[PDB]
DNA sequence: GCTACAGGACTC
DNA sequence: GAGTCCTGTAGC
């Protein structure tokens, strides 16, 4: 039913220097993955092309990778990440759609051209789903379908390019867009690209030592318990905790009896069966999610993992890592913290080196609440959780216990988090009553956080939305709801999320300034992940020195606020010695 | 047999 | 508060 020409050749005028372009990857995970078909949409027509013939064909690269020749997309890193592994660079992608949109409205979940398409009550389009399939039954069609299915999505980025920027422009989040989230596109493309080496042997010796200790603990849970049962069956483990060997029942869980370690380690006093399984939970999950985690996706060719950062999904602006997630990766403990060993740099003679913010959130609530005593004790640079437990309790510095300092650790964290009076008790361990003696002694230490807390459920009332620093929007509906369960999930979302969201921003902003920077001073340096606060590169060690001093300069200039911004450093051989 | 949820546990 | 990913289980 749409008009369009299926092209056997590529020809000067699907070369113009304004167009909506679709690279069509398939395939969930991007990197090393076929490219489908190619579809042109500009001035002159509507083309589609086979990859075979247009990447073959040396104008057409060329104009790829022509930064003058302008491109709108949706999910252009998709994109660009496929051709970086075909040896092709893409340029000049000044529009992404999936971006436009997820800015506009997170919570739209948008993860094809369609749903962005709805937005505007664009329907000239298909899911994706419907023209592909689902999860295993999930096909790409024989060309006719294929070819129209992509004409479709390139004249609806074409077609809705305007309405969106209009709109965008509307909430002032235009430079958000241009300035910040497609330019970030761009770094994170080439991190995901880049890679992070992996010790693999490393690997699959702790992979070993794991399981070792794992039969070990598993025939001893069984000597104890009188009876084999499948440990990892959150069923038949409360029939042997809590009918086998009558233990009290503390929590429950709408199926049954709760078995968390929360919970099992009140139960420790009991039996010995629950040290030894508290023990296994720990051990099967550096073994299952880990181990074979990582095992499992390292490409044996390279070496490598090639994480994908999810740019368009949380709802804060926080990025996030799968396949593999590498902003999850053991750390309290060290027993688990021993797997960072097994992240290496690619190349012989270089460093990992990482740096960090430290107290992000709590600088960014400083600054937007403006409370004196917050923003005093930063200008200090003070130990916040002291500082605290200093305060909420009135007591002098070398008064403070380290039960005291771990309980305001508690309440700078709940504030945060907007924490419920009875919520912050069942954290805590205390009484409800008096766990809100401490937000109310909290909140006379400082004033001016309570105020944003209360302008800021106010603001979000009056105006459907909350803000970052950068002006990312996120929606509140339900902070009207009768609900009071309801109303209160959106009332904590109102206070935490500018927080959680302007320390993004202000990371997301400190790459940028970093990209620019290691290359402005002609430096080896690459970004290899960012986990929330802090970022990873990799360098030769010749570098370490000026990093030092160049890495934690740009991350603490990225923005300027009413307090000063701290990153702290650390490099080493290893992920784990960066330390 | 393939698929969706429920419970747990890992990070910031 | 914000995420991901694992095993088993409940059910087509």
């Amino acid at each position: 039913k749409m008009a369009f020409t299926l092209a056997d050749r590529v020809t000067e005028e699907m070369l113009a220097d304004k167009a909506a372009l679709v690279v069509e990857v398939v395939e969930e995970n991007y990197h090393d993955a076929p490219i489908v078909g190619i579809a042109v949409v500009n001035e002159h027509g509507r083309f589609f092309l086979r990859p075979e013939t247009a990447l073959a064909d040396p104008q057409f690269v060329a104009w790829l990778g022509d930064e003058t020749k302008k491109k709108s997309m949706f999910d252009s890193k998709r994109a660009a990440v496929a051709l970086k592994w075909k040896g092709i660079e893409l340029c000049g992608v000044s529009f992404d759609l999936l971006l436009a949109a997820y800015l506009l409205d997170p919570a739209q979940g948008v993860d094809d051209v369609a749903a962005a398409a709805k937005m505007k009550q664009y329907e000239a389009v298909r899911p994706d789903e419907a023209v592909y399939g689902k999860g295993a039954k999930r096909a790409v069609p024989d060309e006719p379908v294929l070819a129209e299915h992509l004409v479709r999505k390139a004249a609806a980025i074409w077609e809705l390019e305007r309405p969106f920027l209009d709109e965008l422009r509307r909430n002032e989040q235009d430079r958000l867009l241009v300035e910040l989230e497609q330019p970030l596109s761009s770094i994170l493309a080439e991190m995901e690209f880049a890679g992070v080496k992996v010790d693999t042997k490393r690997l699959e010796q702790m992979g070993k030592e794991l399981a070792e200790q794992l039969g070990t603990v598993e025939q001893r849970i069984y000597e104890l318990a009188g009876q084999e049962f499948n440990i990892n069956s959150p069923k038949q483990l409360g029939v042997i905790l809590f009918e086998k060997l009558q233990l009290p029942v503390l929590k429950k869980t709408k199926t049954g009896y709760s078995t968390s370690a929360d919970v099992l380690e009140k139960l420790a006093p009991y039996h010995e069966i629950v040290e030894n399984i508290l023990h296994y939970r720990q051990l099967g999950k550096l073994q299952s999610t880990y181990i074979e985690g990582l095992l499992k996706v390292v490409r044996p060719d390279t070496k490598k993992v090639h994480t994908i950062f999810n740019q368009a999904l949380t709802q804060t602006g926080r990025l996030s890592s799968t396949e593999p997630n590498l902003q999850n990766i053991p750390i309290r403990l060290e027993e688990g913290r021993k797997i960072r060993q097994a992240f290496v740099p690619s190349e012989s003679d270089w460093l990992i080196f990482a740096a960090d913010y430290s107290q992000i959130e709590l600088r960014v609530l400083a600054h937007i609440a403006e409370d004196d005593n917050l923003m005093e004790a930063f200008r200090r640079d003070l130990d916040i959780h002291t500082k605290t437990a200093m305060d909420i309790f009135q007591v002098s510095e070398d008064e403070v216990t380290p039960n005291m300092r771990r309980q305001a650790k508690a309440v700078n964290f709940g504030i945060v988090y907007g924490i419920s009076d009875y919520g912050l008790a069942q954290n805590l361990n205390i009484s409800r009553k008096e766990a809100a003696e401490f937000i109310e002694r909290y909140f006379e230490s400082f004033p001016g956080v309570k105020r944003y807390m209360e302008n800021i459920v106010q603001e979000a009332k009056q105006k459907g939305y909350v803000t970052t620093l950068l002006h990312r929007r996120r929606y509140l509906p339900d902070i009207t709801s009768r609900n009071f369960n309801v109303r209160s999930f959106a009332e904590r979302m109102a206070m935490n999320t500018p927080i959680q969201g302007s320390a993004a921003d202000i990371i997301k902003k400190a790459m940028i300034d970093l990209n620019a920077r290691l290359k402005e001073e002609r430096l080896q340096a690459h970004l290899l992940l960012q986990v929330h606060d802090e970022l990873i590169l990799e360098a030769p060690k010749e570098e370490m020195e000026r990093l030092c001093r160049l890495v934690p300069e740009v991350m603490e200039q990225a923005v300027t606020l009413r307090v000063p911004l701290k990153v702290d450093y650390h490099y080493g051989s290893t992920w784990y010695d960066a330390k």
